[PDB]
């Protein structure tokens, strides 16, 4: 109960990844929400049956690269019925824009262009604004 920071210590780094994260549990998602609160989180619902999720998945990969300040996470609707229940997500494809641990936007249906639009729109918030 007595210390003197005397400034600030140095021992932390940060990297940049443009890959789609795989969410297979509510904990991971509910947890990330906070972490990726400042940034733009994109929760896409992919299914091992729905063909639409096929192309919708490939498109994401690219985006993630274009927008390094964005977070693309894909969750299994049937894989994790815990989260799907809460939001009652019983349809795919389905994207959920979570900002600051609070849903602000949502895209229903397999839309290649419609998606990018929303992604960029929100993605804006952050560095190099514009």
């Amino acid at each position: 109960g007595s210390s003197g920071s005397s400034g600030m210590a140095a021992g932390a780094a940060e990297a940049a990844v443009a890959a789609v994260e795989e969410v297979g549990s509510a904990g991971q998602f509910e947890e990330l929400l906070r972490l990726k609160a400042k940034s733009l989180l994109v929760v896409h619902f992919w299914a091992p049956w729905a063909p639409q999720c096929a192309q919708m998945n490939e498109v994401m990969a690219e985006l993630a690269k274009e927008l390094p300040q964005v977070s693309f996470v894909k969750l299994e609707a049937e894989g994790v019925p815990e989260v799907s229940e809460k939001y009652e997500i019983s349809s795919v494809p389905t994207f959920l824009f979570f900002k600051n641990s609070q849903k602000i936007d949502r895209l229903d249906g397999a839309h290649a262009p419609e998606l990018t639009k929303k992604v960029q729109r929100h993605a804006s918030s952050g560095p190099s604004s514009g």
